């Protein structure tokens, strides 16, 4: 009873190759609504629709130095049916440039009852049609964000096991509508835990996906795995260098990610904007082994540095503009390991909780 | 970290005692439009909202003999915002009779992928947000639907698992807003199987279901169950007496069923009007013992009568609420160990796949 | 694929209902060799195969109006093959009271690594064989025991599972060889914890047990279930009444065990002599609903007024003997609600880590 | 509350390493008593402690051509506390030959009641203190083997998890005595079923010992794996390349052993000791990449030559030794993708069932 024929098999390998071939990574431009409210009000502007269309319109048109950096664009639903101002769609944009574009399907987090604080996600109803249409309308792969935090009884048993069984049935239905799945288990930083506690929790809770992808019967092949960074949280008192990070992510991964998926796109997860870049530097300089890509599926961490320097003026588009393309220029070599760099509100750090 | 409050718990286990009070049983007014349809050009009816009132009106309105025998009816999301001829709101017509006021809330059936023509249900996307207002517009329990078949290579142990997850997602939700959540496996009498091969299938499925909701921390006094009868396939050659559906079913329950749970109201499936009532007159004269009510959620076996009477024609308004009553009081003294049969729309079966 | 016959069925269900029959219970004098050491050296007795002989042949010989309280007689390896005086092997003396022998199949528990403390048990290893002989010798049922512990991060998700599993491989083997299992998942009084954070355990744990045997294909009805009852921390500073207790082990296994099981023969845990008689009775009287023999496998609780009578000094033979016959009508009473009575020895309490 | 130290970790690194290091395989001599009897009746010499020593002796001192090709030894019991004419004892005679010496530790298989024709296997009760002996006594790696059938309703969800179970529970046991474990999750070669069915059954076994030896806090590094290579059924009428055996067996793993796991030994199952040695090269090729080594743990494909040579018969010693050798020397360029074939003996199947 294949779940897919061999033409989709490779369809979507093909596609999940691009989006991280080598030297590229992601822009995460699909705030909600609600979100890219709090960004927008940290810089003074108001929340209309015509200057979220105007911010992701600076992104997507920046100089032709980005195309080879950027493999792909994770889209908010409003954005994927807006258009430039030169009347092209926004994914004829990206497509125009090299970028495979993408698009967040999740709806939301909800509180799982009987937890201390835990959440599940939803948005499968209907995610079947819904992919129909967005492969129509441009998409080929899509972003389920899952959000896991470290407290002394989190992440338990069920708050694991139902936010991997989602991932997975949100996986599989991505694929047979021909949509390449990126899956986002993310762990936060909240809290005062250590670097190996971390960890220990990463481990746990991939294991438990991978398991969850192969009882769905997912063609990992045509996937991504978007997890941390594996980090100190971020009440820590000890402190820990680039190097130790990097040895704790790659051996974590190494110990629990198949070499079948095909690249794994780390999230920033509130690092500033340069730690994000050293970080995953680190990682591809790591002498040991790691079958698959490791580069970037950032949202702060490409786009701090644009949003102050735009400052809700158009006359500042060619300075925000040049902010994004020089962060993803440093991303573009901190996934092949060549960046060696001093950089001031992209030293910021962009922790939320 | 408890999911409920004493008060929360206290509501809840006596709305479910209520609905199962002795002698009482559940009516299933849940057709969606669509399924009902099916059943209108049955009886050369057009599918009109005035039709569906109508038809609607003609059971809840059915005179005091049935107050007594009917705790509850499940109404579909559409007739609980209509009105009788009164300009009383249905919810209220049946709030005056005795009976307590359900809701269905799943959203149909969708394929797992890479599986033999199996399903799991949606409908947790905005559930709680959802049964909130249901509650507040009368309703006090739910209605969810899973659906298993056996078969070549099922019921999966994939699809057993993320149907029995899903159930219980779909508990937490409906406990935390109030409403006392009806879990409802159904297997189908669908294929050639023998009685005891769809007895080991429903008491490796309702295992796996009580460790479900015991994971997901569900209240189970306030709960009901809505399994099927433990039968021979509906083409199976070989022939079952009732006493051998009495145990088949009373043991595949007393092996896996808390006796926590309130109450076990049966679904009628397939069969005809008269033989749901002997079979479940049979079970409550099964001598083992039973620590929960055994009675009734029959839909389709408690109104083929009323259908085939009325036949779209507002003339046999009473012929046919005549002919549901006879069958509410059958099923209420089958419900008791009490029923001794002694017409042709009721021995029909009322089997589709 | 049955895992049984019928017959093999029927002849289980046969011992384990003589076994809890109504106003009967189990003598648990299954003391390893080195644990009945720390019981001898506490009244000065030599640890020497005839003084565990005249011990154990105390315990099997007493007088006939024991012979009504007592279904089985839970014995050790060891003692299976001893004679009593008259020549007599130790289990013809039981079968003569009306007493079914059981063996103690379980070869002491071992450390999980990688938890902070927990253990699994062994003894699975050729257990097919030794049933069979010790089937072939006398004995009926088995206990095998596994132990968890409450405390910060136990009992742990892998620490409930590996226990769960063995039991119910142990039952699987223990049914094949014509041998009823008694299924001991003790959970421990250690800690300082409350009478709920007991109850939630107990819940937890029972619930992946009877999951658990499930998934094995074992006969709930050729089954005992040996559970703690349900209290405080033998470090609790909080108080509970015996109703309370009561309330709380009644719910917890109404919420988990399903009815078939035969009969549940609690530990006594540690508790006195007297408060596990009175808390039994508690348990017999609580008003609600309880489909299974609710009854008594105790060791220490009724052999420490012995002991301490007998003394190590043959003289006092008929002293001791009637201590331990006070305690099993007493508990006999107890088992069925009728126990209403002021004890010295009979109320120190016998706990150990 | 961790597993196992720093120096404990290293320990078992280093050693996993020095047994796969490259061109490096494992020699199977692990025969049980009655197992090797069916291979000494094949050439008419009797079971004897003295043949059963002697025919040992012959593969353990074979000349010093083997000494690049055999990390590893895995010895049955007996054999370990045996000696060579010399006086020497067997362990330290590979010692000398830069061979690491393991032990088998399993104690073979046992039905699974309510299975069709299913086996767990048993080993470990004792087994820590026979690990901590066999340490002292020279060994460090074990062998354990789980078998699994495809079939009819085989491998069943029950085996599967008992198995991986069983599988963790001794490697969790071993590392914490100093020992590798290596994870022998074999799946049998009889019946009619093709390379995909295969590919779907391992696939789905794997993924369920890595979610095991995760849950059982397994160190990674310091185990080895022992599967069988993807192949049709021996019964299967359709043909298959080796490129297509070598495709669906490097896919198979690289869905499911992640990248830590330091070698992947493969077991030879019935196939002749020609097609062994052609199918793992035809792997060692296979351009995809592959993050482990992929060397042999070859019993009765190392050695068919060399016992019908041998013949019993004192005087074939060094006949027989050296058709071990040109194997030994065949397989370890096998090993690194560099065997070009170019006996009868060699190319009759060694399956049985």
């Amino acid at each position: 009873y294949p779940a897919l024929t061999p033409e989709q098999k490779k369809e979507l390998s093909d596609i999940a190759h691009r989006i991280v071939a080598p030297g590229k990574g992601i822009l995460a431009a699909d705030e909600s609504t609600g979100s890219i409210a709090k960004r927008l009000q940290s810089i003074g502007t108001e929340n209309t629709e015509e200057n979220r269309r105007f911010y992701r319109q600076l992104l997507l048109t920046a100089d032709d130095r980005v195309n080879p950096c950027i493999g792909g664009v994770i889209l908010f639903h409003e954005t994927l049916y807006q258009k430039a101002d030169d009347g092209r769609p926004f994914p004829q944009v990206s497509k125009s440039k090299g970028g495979v574009v993408g698009i967040k399907v999740d709806k939301g987090v909800v509180p799982l009852a009987g937890t201390n604080g835990e959440t599940t996600t939803q948005g499968l109803d209907g995610l079947s049609e819904r992919c129909a249409q967005y492969k129509k309308d441009g998409a080929d792969f899509a972003k389920w964000r899952c959000v896991l935090k470290i407290g002394e009884h989190t992440p338990s048993a069920l708050a694991i096991m139902e936010n991997a069984n989602v991932l997975a049935r949100y996986a599989s239905i991505c694929q047979q509508n021909g949509i390449v799945p990126i899956v986002e288990p993310e762990i936060l930083p909240d809290g005062d835990h250590d670097l190996k506690r971390c960890q220990y929790v990463t481990e746990k809770v991939l294991a438990a996906v991978y398991k969850a992808l192969s009882d769905h019967h997912i063609y990992l092949e045509g996937t991504l795995l978007k997890p941390n960074m594996v980090t100190p949280g971020h009440a820590c008192t000890q402190k820990f260098s680039h190097e130790e990070i990097a040895m704790a992510t790659v051996t974590a991964l190494r110990r629990t990610v198949p070499p079948a998926v095909t690249g794994i796109t780390f999230l920033s997860g509130g690092q500033s904007e340069e730690e994000a870049s050293i970080n995953l530097n680190a990682i591809n300089k790591c002498p040991l082994l790691k079958p698959w890509a490791l580069t970037f599926s950032y949202g702060r961490a490409l786009q701090a540095s644009a949003l102050k320097a735009w400052g809700g003026k158009k006359e500042n588009l060619k300075a925000a503009q040049e902010e994004y393309v020089k962060r993803a220029l440093a991303n573009s070599l901190a996934c092949q390991g060549k960046y060696t760099p001093a950089g001031a509100a992209a030293s910021e750090s962009l922790f939320v909780s």
